[PDB]
């Protein structure tokens, strides 16, 4: 049984995460930031987690505090659900083509936080993905992955090999992180 | 049962493909272009497909029309054999060292055609691999992969990380595409 | 049963290797070069081999002859334990993040020796990792992998994508080679 | 008596080599690739070997598999004929001018395979030498020398100092390798 | 009879050399610097000298004084054993491949000291080869060859054509100097 | 018996050459150009030829016509003395250190004239070596070697690897050509 429920309340946001590592992709995400909900839904589904996230935060300022606090809490939930990590594969990686984009992630569930994020085109440091609700600044992608690795206490390396569309580039990275985790958390039949 | 038989007749060529995704490498290829037969035999075997290809075409002009038409028909056969794609891994990738060459392919069985082919040394845009029969112009490698992805309706990304011999460089790419497909078409035990 | 015992005596060193490909990481290494013992222990464990190495050699000169002779003998033991290679996956690869470092290895158990080692920062050609016993010159990493591939008769491609600490850079490569071998030697359920 | 007979049958080719190191240049070569026959005849004659090679292979694809398999088998025959290498010169080198070309080879019969091939003009990576039979792609020169060194288990270093004509450049290298071997295999009157 | 015994005592070191040019490789070297003993043992053996060297010196400072004084004394012993040089080949050269390294030396026994040492990679000016005893700084290679040429009163040209491992690069040069001397000191059957 | 006597009379010069390939260095040269006499005396001695050259020519103009005509006649004498070339080594090369200079020559007694002369420092295209008699312009070195190769009908490749003094640079090349010829003309005990 590899489950964790994390509640995180700050002046800026209120988060509840329920996570099961051995899920089948039963995912419900609601953070008030719909493009981030979309990315975390991709992450939960492609990782084959069961995952509920409910977050409310100060989106009148912008999405950053809610996005970061949610990734902190999700990271904590992952590190708590992994427990002593006995018997698992520990290493995982995945390539994700998404039309013109190719992204990759590799993970070591080592207990030492580390994140290296490389290759994202420079226009992503000032791109906004905007719809009819609160927008998502793609500069935050790096912060999401760093907050995840820091609080799960894992090494997470995320690379964009190439790509052009900012939604494809973002979504392929969240998917790659998701499939890398899925491989690394699985029981290893030889250990 | 994941099988397709495709017949494609044009003014330029006559093709029959019989494909089974759940094969054991039972492969017979005859296109009149023996180096291409060799590459498609590698592709069928390393993908663990059962695959028969019989093609006749206008090789007095050169191999291009037969090669492209065969890849179009093979692509169509793959997309037809995959059917609704329920329950499969969907993503697959593979590295293939071949002496000095290292190639890689990643696939997303997404239903949207896309191909990105990168890294092949520039001398491959005018190299000929010639024996005692119809020769094979390595410039056509890109067209084969694009025609495969376009007609199977999948994302296919093929990279040459490095290499020198044009037969190794070509053959390592066909093998990589083959092993990437093999992983992506397999049933996924968690979906 | 995929086991080999190799004894190799030269003027410079005396080596005994006992290797089992189908092990569970039962590893004991003693070469007189403690950082190399550490790397070969990583290699045996991450490959899920059972592996005993006992080497004594001319470390008053420096570690090179003992290190190389041991890798030659270990390579021979691998190629002997693999036997006719019937029914195995044959290809294997692995990414290994280790804090700031990311390394990768890909293997083809082809029967033709080949090694390509790329990306290691230039300071590793004159770095020493020194403790209270015989030191380890990281310039030797390349020679270890080449001697392994040459005597097992396999293609081994080892890459450092990036990194800074010489112990992380070294150890991530030995781990990557180890996990790539583990994948490639495994029985392939479809062949 | 320093003789070896090697038979090598693969799906791609059937090879028989009979080699005598202490010959007088009695050489008969028939591989189905007449420019390669010419180069191996040069090699056998300039090395003062007696050498018979008979190879048949899949030249409808192109010459590569027959060429490589023959060099593998010839390498094995050399390493077998050298036996324990007692009493020989061990090191050998030779310069070969051939009109505008100057090539060189150096050998160490060390028991550790190694090949370094440098200086060949870049146009040789896509040059074809074509007559009325199966052609020879000069990109294969490097692969021939590497396969020879790998299977004889010797260090072979081949350099083109300069040159322009691809037949002179190729033939001067095979001659240089041949004369370097001839010197290195000879009995050394002081050991 | 071409023999010399040289004793050289300084405040820093005490050296005894016994040299025979017409030897069979009977070599015993003990200087307190085991990697240097290894190189001088290579030099004596590959030159087909009989050579005893016994040196003790101030290795608490470092190896330099013992290494240089020994090469001075060995040079003097060579120049004394050559005597009037009547009837010898006088010129000698040798290429030495050592895995990835290729080194070369040429000699003229002219009676005028000269040394030109070129091609050694720049990292060798600050590389240490260290084991469990006194280490060897590869910056000293040049000084060894210069001291040898200066005291034997010969022209000695040592080149590294290419290479990477500092032990291979060093050892291939000492071997090349050794085989070049062996050729040059031999009786010339036509003079 | 490998001897030739050549007389060559032109409006510009009168030459007599007597050459024996199987000599012991009995050399007498008198051309009216004393530095050229010195170089041809080096050439005859280091080649172990017996060689008499007596030339008189229009040195009031400068040395060029006498120097070139003598090299033409000497070349003709070499090609005539070699006869059918049966049973000889055919290939020869030699390195010649001369203080700071290192030169090299390689020869193929092929019956096709060819000369490639490379590496000589650019100041040699306008250097004069002057004493109390007729001077020698070092620009002529290339013409001497080309005239030798053209009239003996051999491939001659002469290289200066490095050097500074024009007399050392010149003399080391003539010596290298001489020792390369000496090796190439010798009977080959295996053919
Ligand atoms: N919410 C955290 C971190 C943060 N605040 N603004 C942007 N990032 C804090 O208040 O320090
Ligand atoms: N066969 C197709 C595509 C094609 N024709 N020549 C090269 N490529 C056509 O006729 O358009
Ligand atoms: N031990 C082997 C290889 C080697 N020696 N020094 C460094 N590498 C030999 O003696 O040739
Ligand atoms: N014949 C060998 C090597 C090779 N195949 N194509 C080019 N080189 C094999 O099948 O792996
Ligand atoms: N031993 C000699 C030369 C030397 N001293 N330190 C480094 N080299 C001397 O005392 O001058
Ligand atoms: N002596 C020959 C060649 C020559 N003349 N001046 C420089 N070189 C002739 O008259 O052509
Ligand atoms: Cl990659
Ligand atoms: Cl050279
Ligand atoms: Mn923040
Ligand atoms: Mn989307
Ligand atoms: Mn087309
Ligand atoms: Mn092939
Ligand atoms: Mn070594
Ligand atoms: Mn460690
Ligand atoms: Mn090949
Ligand atoms: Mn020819
Ligand atoms: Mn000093
Ligand atoms: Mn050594
Ligand atoms: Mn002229
Ligand atoms: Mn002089």
């Amino acid at each position: 049984s590899r489950r964790a429920r994390i509640e995180r309340r700050t002046r800026e946001s209120d988060i509840v995460i329920e996570l099961d590592l051995d899920g089948t992709g039963q995912v419900a995400v609601d953070t008030g930031v719909p493009f981030y909900d979309h990315m975390l839904t991709a992450l939960g589904s492609h990782a084959s987690f069961d995952l509920t996230v409910r977050a409310t935060g100060d989106v009148e300022i912008e999405a950053h505090h809610t996005i970061e606090d949610t990734a902190i809490a999700l990271g904590t939930a992952l590190g708590q659900a992994l427990g002593d990590k006995r018997g698992i594969r520990r290493f995982g990686d995945a390539f994700i083509p998404m039309d013109e984009t190719l992204a990759h992630a590799a993970v070591d569930l080592s207990g030492r936080p580390y994140c290296v994020h490389t290759g994202e085109p420079d226009h992503l440091q000032h791109t906004t993905i905007a719809g009819s609700s609160v927008p998502y600044h793609t500069v935050i992608n790096r912060h999401v992955f760093e907050s995840l690795a820091a609080n799960a206490r894992i090494a997470l390396h995320v690379r964009v090999l190439y790509g052009r569309d900012p939604h494809h580039i973002t979504e392929a990275q969240y998917k790659a992180v998701a499939r890398a985790l899925r491989q690394a958390v699985e029981p290893d039949p030889r250990v």
